[PDB]
């Protein structure tokens, strides 16, 4: 009866790609920018610069000492890496991620921001793309980045570990062994809108995982601040803390009690009389996900004041609302 959410986010070719070799810099940096923009359309569109071989092609690229080179090869392979889990896998085979980990070392800032973005892009594929990413290094970067004073990078940095926390428990793991953890419940009390909605995303994510991953979370201490989001009047960090709790709630009973302990059944409650469906339905999902404990869970629940909210949701006006009120009375 327990719910777990993850979000994920993301002519003559083959000539081309020989015209990168050519020592005419007008010649190589035009055919590049043609390149790149065959690659930022559909998936057919992407499928056809792989079978030219630029893919080769711009992973040597990436040493090179031009900048204005580096740019837009970054910029193709992020184009390259938006499509499809497969045409994602040309881009680990071509060695691109070696590259790419090395280059978040780099003191240039355009550069390292277009980097970033490339490895959001592998990391939004499927688990086999996502284990890459992690075997390739760059989760001891994205971690350190987490204390950068560019709100830009730590942006882009929480960007890629959320996608890599939507992938399985073994990916979760690697997030939290990496020590992700601290830095993000660090950022939870940040006062950017932007980066504590992109730490709210990846613990959610993390929170999605299995017990272990769920007790990570909780041993880290973001469940006092998760509590506190409930209160508060934006809509973006409200949806989030909801998010994140009820996929703490959709472990075990000792991880529902501390939900509990925490004092979340108040503001839970709380926000039932709430005139905005969207807000509504996840406190109801985070209720729902605390009813599906034991009878000491049930029993808070109970006592909170639910019972009473609930059996009068069974009269609202949305049908998603009936039911989910309906569901979370018959566990209790
Ligand atoms: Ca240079
Ligand atoms: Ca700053
Ligand atoms: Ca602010
Ligand atoms: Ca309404
Ligand atoms: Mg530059």
């Amino acid at each position: 009866s327990k719910r777990k959410r993850k979000r994920k986010r993301k002519s003559e070719l083959p000539q081309m790609v020989q015209q990168l070799n050519s020592p005419d810099q007008q010649e190589l940096q035009s055919a590049l920018r043609k390149l790149s923009q065959i690659a930022s359309g559909g998936n057919e569109q992407i499928q056809a610069v792989i079978d030219a071989g630029a893919l080769p092609a711009l992973v040597q690229l990436l040493s090179s000492p031009n900048e204005q080179i580096l740019q837009e090869a970054l910029w193709a392979l992020s184009n390259i890496a938006s499509g499809g889990n497969e045409q994602i896998q040309a881009v680990i085979d071509a060695g691109a991620l070696p590259a790419l980990v090395q280059l978040l070392s780099s003191p240039n800032e355009q550069i390292l921001q277009e980097a970033l973005w490339a490895l959001s892009n592998i990391a939004s594929g499927g688990n086999e793309q996502i284990q890459a990413v992690i075997d390739a290094g760059a989760l001891p970067a994205l971690v350190q980045l987490l204390s950068s004073p560019n709100e830009q990078i730590l942006q882009e940095a929480l960007w890629a570990l959320s996608n890599i926390a939507s992938g399985g428990n073994e990916q979760i793991q690697a997030v939290i062994d990496a020590g992700a953890l601290p830095a993000l419940v660090q950022l939870l009390s940040s006062p950017n809108e932007q980066i504590l909605q992109e730490a709210l995303w990846a613990l959610s994510n993390i929170a999605s995982g299995g017990n272990e991953q769920i007790q990570a979370v909780i041993d880290a201490g973001a469940l006092p601040a998760l509590v506190q989001l409930l209160s508060s009047p934006n809509e973006q960090i409200l949806q989030e803390a909801l998010w994140a709790l009820s996929n703490i709630a959709s472990g075990g009973n000792e991880q529902i009690q501390a939900v509990i302990d925490a004092g979340a059944l108040p503001a839970l409650v709380q926000l039932l009389s709430s005139p905005n469906e969207q807000i509504l339905q996840e406190a109801l999902w985070a209720l729902s996900n605390i009813a599906s404990g034991g009878n000491e869970q049930k029993q808070a629940v109970k006592e909170a004041g639910a019972l009473e909210k609930l059996e009068q949701l069974q009269s609202h006006e949305n049908e998603k609302i009936q039911k989910e009120a309906q569901e979370a009375l018959e566990k209790l």
